[PDB]
């Protein structure tokens, strides 16, 4: 992959492999989201980033971004053997955080196949006590952000998501995370948590319908000792109201919203 | 990737992504055997196999190749944003079953990095009942293997496999899979169980060790709703011998053996 001309964007190609597939041989919202994140990665190696994707200032001040929240809509999964398109690109929203946005392409249409945002909090490394963006660290964005803006979703991805109460109508108890659901860093990967969050959706469901849209805000991370309740509501097209809360305290993890298209 | 000058194997490179590396920032073992399986799909469909990798015969009589066996050896794991090349092909060994064999090399220096073997063995998809290979689909493999024996592993791939004895020295127990972990079919991906089997290894062993060796049978499949426990014992560089048995009733699903060297 490679910045684009004007040094403000990134884009990757990417060939969908034999098992990042499901029983329709299109590629699992899970994959949409390792590429996601995957060329987010590659973008910050690009423009001058560090494990973590920080800045000098942040490194400086003990300071990491972690994810608020991850919304996701697709219009077509793409097959196992195609080539998708992936365009990423970041913004500052002043001193409350970033986003990072992305576009999914058909490479041999050019089509747009799916779009995504995600919204980033500062975070003290060692208290874990979330802060404000300061302006040394607006500096830095600001070099390698567009200074106009561009945004994927110009809003479902910006609704309050509100909290599942007792009793859940379905749910998938006692998940918790293996070595292959840990990042570099020996954190939970954001992407197992969506994982989770699906597993409460009857296959019935699955079997029958598209995921279409999927909104998770992310409330506390999961350790890699901890256990985890994946709770789910139809809200309803269906659409479901989803928890993740840990399996002991009841402790909330995740919250978010799916939306589903009949096929 | 593409079939090598003579038709009779394969090779793919692939760039180590961001989220398929451990805490050094190299390959997983399960990123490897995933690239594994990977390359050896697209040799089948290079070939002319169909979801499942069955030739014309096979279909007509509902036979399918299961792994009977799995054994990787790997000298360095390639780090986050190395290219690896994979070369694989296969071989009949008469009516027992086949082989596929893999070559890891790193392709900037041409270095062999790693080595694995697998056997197949033929079943009946329906009855699931194990069969010998039939003399019209020993002579499909013919005009795609090499006809003169070709070994990642001339002259430890075959030795005998023992059964742990209970009570075991460490333990992960009540593992399941989610829909991460099953392929297209819905089957449980045959990497899946190398990550179930190291779950029961000690952190400390992980993180003071670079695995060299695995060796692992395939007994049973674990279905979709099925619990395993993962059992691990020190036979010893530092050996283990592993066995993967289902929750209930203690039913075997894998054994294995690793080989560790302190870094």
């Amino acid at each position: 992959g490679s910045l684009t001309e004007d040094g403000l964007s990134y884009k990757e190609k990417f060939v969908v492999r034999s098992y990042e597939v499901g029983s329709n041989k299109t590629a699992t919202v899970e994959t949409i989201a390792n590429l996601l994140q995957e060329v987010g990665c590659n973008h910050a190696q690009s423009v001058g980033f560090s494990g973590f994707a920080t800045t000098t200032t942040m490194r400086k001040l003990h300071l990491i971004w972690v994810t608020a929240r991850m919304h996701i809509e697709i219009y077509k999964y793409p097959a196992w053997g195609d080539v998708v398109e992936i365009e990423t690109w970041c913004q500052s929203e002043g001193r409350i955080g970033t986003r990072r946005d992305w576009i999914l392409k058909d490479s041999v249409t050019g089509e747009v196949t799916g779009r995504a945002t995600s919204k980033w909090v500062m975070m003290n490394q060692d208290t874990r006590r979330l802060q404000k963006v300061s302006d040394d660290v607006r500096d830095e964005y600001l070099v390698f952000c567009p200074q106009e803006p561009r945004l994927a979703f110009p809003n479902r991805s910006l609704k309050k998501i509100p909290k599942l109460e007792d009793p859940a109508q379905y749910s998938m108890i006692g998940l918790k995370p293996r070595r292959a659901d840990l990042d570099m860093n020996q954190h939970v990967n954001n992407v197992t948590y969506i994982g989770w969050v699906l597993e409460s959706i009857p296959q019935e469901i699955v079997d029958t319908h598209e995921l279409q849209v999927i909104t998770l805000d992310y409330r506390r991370e999961c350790q890699q000792d901890d256990v985890v309740d994946s709770l789910t509501t139809t809200t309803s097209d269906s659409q479901f109201l989803h928890l993740l809360r840990l399996s002991g305290d009841g402790q909330e993890i995740n919250r978010g919203t799916t939306l589903w298209r009949k096929k």
